[PDB]
């Protein structure tokens, strides 16, 4: 049997957490042979609701759930954490400006970054889901002295999955036959879904679809997908976002399939010329807890242009954060 | 690997459906080697929302999801279905008598019962989750001419899991070391969680706990658990109920553990002296799609009294529906 690992999840009583927790406890994230201890965190006002979630988790009689703890203290929630899913972020309110959102989020992730650095395992793997993901991750790792910045990542996996789904639908082929999809940059409207290196059942994607469709239909649709779901359901995409979070962690810890790669926003070390420091989505392979950016990919003018734009949007956000003295 | 199976689900855009659908598509209900085709049904007014759910399902890029269809037509949703999860039920409206609620549900399950008999597979396995589950299941199979009544079941697995959870917490042992739990009767306040045949780590349950605790703490607590979740979360227990539905179908389709059994409400054939016809929860073992009631168990006065009380409640209900000409 495997020794239990501790998984910390913030914003645990929220929508994403409600879809997320039960699948983790069922062993879908780290394997059916891996027991887990869930350490849940919420703000004081949501502890009552979190209590209700804990009861539902007990009511599932999960054999792999070796422990369950709920708290409103980050130093308790992150204690000896092996994995940390930072889902909770600043709730957008009325009269609240862009800079106001940055300050409140700045406060949350500086505090959480520090707590992780103090009480979590030294090799703790972190995934930031709360928006703005890439920048909150920057704030966190920048305020986590002693921890490896590459252990801090942001989620672009949802966009990655949305792109594969759209391509599969268009080509009329199973999504399981789509490989080497890449989403570059920021988790925002400037994200760049790359079809230049994607393959559909062995054949290059651009041999089955044209540039007109790619530029005029594919890109806008993947970018608008979150909005389409809100317009349809009247609520955000919690379940698909939860699924993406699980796959992000799963592939990072268990490894990416042979001949394929996934999208992960990680602190840049200059790959493809992207400025160092910013959390940027890159194509990556993973093996036993460690990932590596896939280098050597040919970047044409169309791609570089879009890659530059989204990188610039991230540099701008960092400037604002620095201005507020958060990093 | 296996040939795809068609799984029909009603009330698909609701809370239970939202927690249920993604785990089925992930392969948690019938196995990681069993592709599934989801045929979702909703009332006309919720189709827009169901479309949003369909998009989220697509955005998960599930390899086992071989097909996905949404509709407001029962005859379309249940066509060639191998499994049918009847989650949707009549919504409770202000100023709506008990007889009124019974009529609305009656119309629903009469129509769905007729639809299943007309277009579904003759060996279709049906699980009724929408309340009142036991009675809704009676109406359904009574109006499904040509189908084996025993393929129609009601869910009591959530109460079953809740009871296991409470015993584990009390005895301080892992929920996985709890066996032969039984919940008899109706899915209501008269449900009877039986600890007389339950084992905790190989030892009889009543050897670690006394009758006082069992009678005044255990039974009332399991009966009030749903209310506790509502008071804490401000919402019903959607996720744990979805988990229960998955396990119900899973243990029925794939089979129960050796030397153990689970709770399932099935049409009575006189077992244990229970009136025939009414859907009553019994301890049951299953293997490859077929289940058998565990007979021969010793029933003491304490158990027998409670078994009759819940049986009587079910007869009264059947009485009312038969009075409304529903069956």
């Amino acid at each position: 049997m495997k020794a239990p690992v501790r998984v910390a999840v913030t914003g645990a009583a929220g929508q994403i957490g409600y879809s997320l927790l039960f699948r983790i406890a069922a062993g879908e994230m780290l394997g059916k042979d891996q027991p887990v201890i869930l350490q849940l965190l919420e703000i004081p006002q949501a502890m009552k609701a979190l209590e209700g979630v804990v009861m539902e988790l007990e009511d599932c009689a999960f054999p792999l759930l070796a422990g369950l703890e709920a708290t409103d203290d980050p130093k308790v929630a992150f204690k000896d954490a092996d994995y940390a899913l930072l889902v909770g972020a600043a709730p957008r309110k009325a009269g609240m400006e862009r800079r106001d959102l940055l300050q409140v989020n700045g406060k949350i992730f500086t505090e959480q970054g520090r707590a992780l650095a103090e009480v979590a395992k030294k090799d703790v793997k972190v995934l930031v889901v709360g928006n703005p993901a890439n920048t909150n991750a920057l704030i966190a790792y920048k305020n986590a002295p002693g921890l490896n910045p590459r252990n801090f990542t942001a989620m672009t996996r949802l966009d990655h999955n949305r792109a594969k789904a759209q391509l599969a639908k268009k080509t009329g082929t199973g999504v399981d036959r789509i490989r080497r999809m890449t989403v570059w940059g920021n988790h925002s409207s400037t994200m760049f879904p790359d079809l230049f290196h994607a393959e559909v059942d062995g054949r290059p994607a651009l041999e089955l679809v044209d540039m007109e469709w790619y530029e005029k239909v594919f890109i806008p649709t993947v970018a608008q997908r979150g909005a389409a779901i809100i317009q349809a359901r009247g609520a955000s995409s919690a379940a698909s976002a939860a699924n993406a979070a699980i796959e992000h962690i799963r592939d990072w810890a268990l490894g990416t399939p042979e001949g394929d790669w996934v999208s992960m926003a990680v602190p840049s070390q200059g790959e493809y010329g992207i400025p160092e420091g910013i959390v940027y989505s890159f194509p990556v392979t993973a093996k036993d807890g460690a990932y590596r950016v896939v280098e050597g990919l040919e970047i044409n003018e169309f791609a570089r242009k879009r890659m530059e734009i989204t990188a610039q949007e991230l540099l701008d956000e960092m400037e604002q954060v620095k201005a507020l003295g958060l990093i």
